[PDB]
């Protein structure tokens, strides 16, 4: 069923940018672009959870041409009009410090794709990934830890679960089980797609839990900034309790980093019951219900 490797970067497939979205409001950190390609012409077919590849054009320091970046999909099979017709991302610019020698630096596949226009061809390779794929069961609980740009994927299921279009488009995933999504960034301007999830949990508010963790409006409980693990601590029983179903799958997708602090919550919690969480969660890997995707 998997569809993976339908272009490869040595034949890519030519894409069409139609639009590309500022998903960072003013006042926020950063910039994070909404980027949705044509993909008629071609074959290119995907799931959600998946990835693709983006060709940046150019060549880097020594002369030779730039290579694929990976980029998750951010939207759903049927792309986000519902036609089959297209695929998104969820780009931040990569931008940072002196120490690289030049002064600022910006990151050549992001800041291309961040300013595209439409109109303009985009070399596109895959889909890729079988590693945070969405269970066919409806029934099946959906937890989601996500920072930045890891919002990516979840938005690829939480629109297959609840998106009215998405629904209707597929009659056999009608998700009447529960998901949880802990989205951690720096502002409130930072929430990519704040409308839309927080519309999912109002018409929702039974089968999606909506949580922030926003580190420059919030403090944990020990005077910090709040982040993505001080949420999962605060809710540790309750996330090891639905862990416990052996219908949940549990994503984490984001800049690597936040995993060390999810697992000692974790662990904490489920040695309460005699349970060693790494073992765990080691058994839950194999079964395909622990899925993870840092970069
Ligand atoms: C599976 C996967 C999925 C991904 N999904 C997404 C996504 O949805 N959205 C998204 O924005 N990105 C995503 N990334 C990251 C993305 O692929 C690119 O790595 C990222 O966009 C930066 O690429 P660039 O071409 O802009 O940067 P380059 O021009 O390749 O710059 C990156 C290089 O500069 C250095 N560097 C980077 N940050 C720093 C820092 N703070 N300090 C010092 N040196 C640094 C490193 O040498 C790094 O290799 C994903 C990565 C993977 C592997």
């Amino acid at each position: 069923d998997v569809p993976v490797n339908l272009y490869r970067p040595n034949a890519p497939f030519i894409g069409k940018v139609i639009s590309n979205e500022p998903l960072v409001k003013e006042g926020g950190i950063g910039i994070v672009q909404h980027i949705k390609f044509d993909l008629t012409g071609g074959n290119l077919k995907y799931i959600e959870g998946q990835s693709i590849g983006i060709i940046p054009p150019g060549v880097d320091k020594n002369g030779k041409p730039e290579k694929l970046r990976l980029y998750s999909i951010a939207s759903t099979r049927h792309g986000d009009d519902v036609d089959d017709k297209t695929i998104s991302l969820c780009v931040r610019q990569l931008e940072y410090k002196h120490p690289e020698s030049g002064e600022t630096v910006y990151g050549v596949c992001s800041t291309y794709l961040t300013h595209i226009e439409p109109g303009s061809e985009v070399k596109i390779t895959g889909p890729l990934g079988k590693e945070m794929l969405l269970p066919d069961d409806p029934e099946a609980n959906v937890i989601m830890l996500a920072t930045g740009t890891g919002i990516a994927p979840m938005r690829t299921y939480l629109w297959r679960m609840f998106k009215d279009a998405e629904r209707a488009a597929n009659p056999e995933y009608q998700f009447k089980g529960f998901s949880w999504l802990v989205f951690g960034v720096p502002t409130t301007p930072n929430i990519l797609y704040k409308e839309e999830l927080e519309e999912i949990q109002q018409k929702y508010p039974d089968n999606f839990r909506l949580t922030y963790a926003i580190s420059r409006e919030q403090k944990n409980p020990q005077g910090g900034r709040m982040y993505i693990q001080d949420r999962v601590a605060e809710h540790a029983d309750q996330l090891w309790q639905l862990i416990k179903n052996q219908k949940t799958h549990t994503y984490i997708c984001g800049l690597r980093g936040m995993e060390e602090g999810i697992d000692a919550a974790l662990s904490a919690a489920a040695a309460k019951e005699g349970v060693t969480w790494s073992d765990y969660q080691k058994d839950l890997k194999k079964a395909g219900r622990w899925h993870v995707e840092t970069y």
